């Protein structure tokens, strides 16, 4: 599957006119194949291109992607830096609730990873409300799962339960049976 | 890559990148994969079908066979096995007139084998799975080797060879274990716990 996509995208890289779609593709492709060093380099070339061109739209997008791989690489400090910087560019750009939800959600994950629980509460909450605006049901679902996991960490199981049943419900309508199942582990582990 | 959030985001990113000639091809590709993952299969097929036509109106037979292959993979996942058969067989003739590409030969044969297995051509299945395995080894591709062995296992289960299927799946399990494909090893583990006689 993946080693097939890698050649397709490597053919797209040969031609200046398609090279940038190749890099976006390779970033993700390499991220699936768990090769985070090539995914980062792939996403960074796109960032550097956005810088020497102006458009802070390609740049914010490349930054979020770089921070995504940093997170997957377990470099949480580099991730923090990328999402904080992406947040700056966005404050200067025209409003984009989808961009802001994805950024909010990622800042909430980093914050939770580092123990700023009140901060993660606020970011998942932003991420949720921005997702309603943008109509992205999967982001809404993910936000509730995130709030619930935050609640469990605080031993607020009454809250964890309510948020996890909501995320579970949305994922079922989306027919994402993997996410439903994972929220079931969470919920049933809520016993004695 | 990873959770539901990554894919939903990736899709919306790819919808944005369709808006730019420089990023449009890359984005159609990603949309094909993402739609597939999401069991949104009509949308996955059309995405790949569009790349295939792009490919064929450029003279690019290489890009054409590889696009066509994903159309078939999408049809299999959808359960449109005849459309799938027709894709993979079609792709095979294209391949037969292109320079040696072991890795694409392995993948094609594996798909043709899988088709024939669904349809019950157990002589066909064996032939193609073995060819998929020969080309896998010619390419030095662990994943293709492991998948070919898994298919050989599924074929032995259909043949009702409980120890043959057992040896092949373990071979597949092992290879998938020394690649840390933590989910493939799990797909194999489910198969093993499923031989009640």
């Amino acid at each position: 599957d993946y080693a097939l996509a890698e050649r397709q995208a490597q053919a797209l890289l040969a031609h200046p006119a398609t090279a940038s779609g190749a890099r976006f593709m390779l970033g993700y492709v390499y991220a699936f194949m768990d090769r985070f060093d090539e995914a980062r380099a792939s996403f960074q070339a796109l960032q550097q291109q956005a810088q020497k061109s102006g458009d802070h739209t390609a740049e914010h997008r490349a930054l979020h992607q770089v921070g995504m791989v940093e997170r997957m690489a377990g470099n949480w400090d580099a991730a923090r830096r990328c999402f904080l910087e992406e947040r700056e560019l966005l404050a200067s750009l025209p409003e984009d609730p989808l961009a802001a939800s994805a950024n909010a959600y990622e800042v909430a994950t980093v914050a939770l990873h580092f123990g700023d629980l009140a901060g993660a509460r606020q970011e998942y909450e932003k991420s949720l409300v921005y997702a309603q605006q943008a109509d992205d049901q999967v982001a809404i679902a993910c936000a509730f799962r995130g709030l619930g996991d935050l609640a469990q960490q605080e031993k607020n199981l009454l809250e964890a339960q309510q948020h996890w049943l909501r995320a579970r419900d949305i994922f079922a309508e989306l027919e994402d049976s993997e996410a439903v199942n994972e929220l079931m582990t969470r919920l049933n582990g809520l016993e004695h």
